């Protein structure tokens, strides 16, 4: 698809058997999802942005479906205000910025 | 151009005659720049990012060039960790997300 940016670029994702709404975020290096459980091992990480840092759990090799397109990669889980699909997964679905 | 997302989508901007680096950020509603002086009056605004909310200075109708494209619109000034071009100016330069 071609998504214009008059409004927030929200899409439906499937992660851990759950449907969620998430923001396609070119300014995010990583993918950060609100608290949920995911299977497998994880390790703690700190990520920072406007407002400062939050502690998250880093899960590797997690499959997501993003607007119908499957990807795999690292997902960070923690107290993010918004679910964010960052570049680590946007690349996998072939997303580009065009102007 | 067509910008892929394997690296951060950093571009050169020009504001107040000065070149700066900024991130093209589809997850940002608003454009937020590090401390600098801009002309005119400002208005207060709070913005909420991943670590919580910060105070910024809102300057309206600021001339800004983004990757060679001319925009005139609102710029927020405050303690952001990187200069971010948000949707208010991405729309002015004609940017879309495509996959
Ligand atoms: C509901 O809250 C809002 O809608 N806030 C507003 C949305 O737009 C206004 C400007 C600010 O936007 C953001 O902070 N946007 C966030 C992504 C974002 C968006 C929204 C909330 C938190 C984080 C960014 O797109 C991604 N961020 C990085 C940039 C600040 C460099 S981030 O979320 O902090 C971030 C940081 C690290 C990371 O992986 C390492 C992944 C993401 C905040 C306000
Ligand atoms: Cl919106
Ligand atoms: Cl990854
Ligand atoms: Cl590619
Ligand atoms: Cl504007
Ligand atoms: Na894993
Ligand atoms: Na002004």
């Amino acid at each position: 698809p071609q998504i214009t940016l008059w409004k927030r670029p929200l899409v439906t994702i499937k992660i851990g058997g759950q449907l969620k709404e998430a923001l396609l975020d070119t300014g995010a290096d990583d993918t950060v999802i609100e608290e949920m459980s995911l299977p497998g091992r994880w390790k703690p990480k700190m990520i920072g942005g406007i407002g400062g840092f939050i502690k998250v759990r880093q899960y590797d090799q997690i499959i997501i479906e993003i607007a119908g397109h499957k990807a795999i990669g690292t997902v960070l889980v923690g107290p993010t205000p918004v679910n964010i699909i960052g570049r680590n997964l946007l690349t996998q679905i072939g997303a580009t910025l065009n102007f």
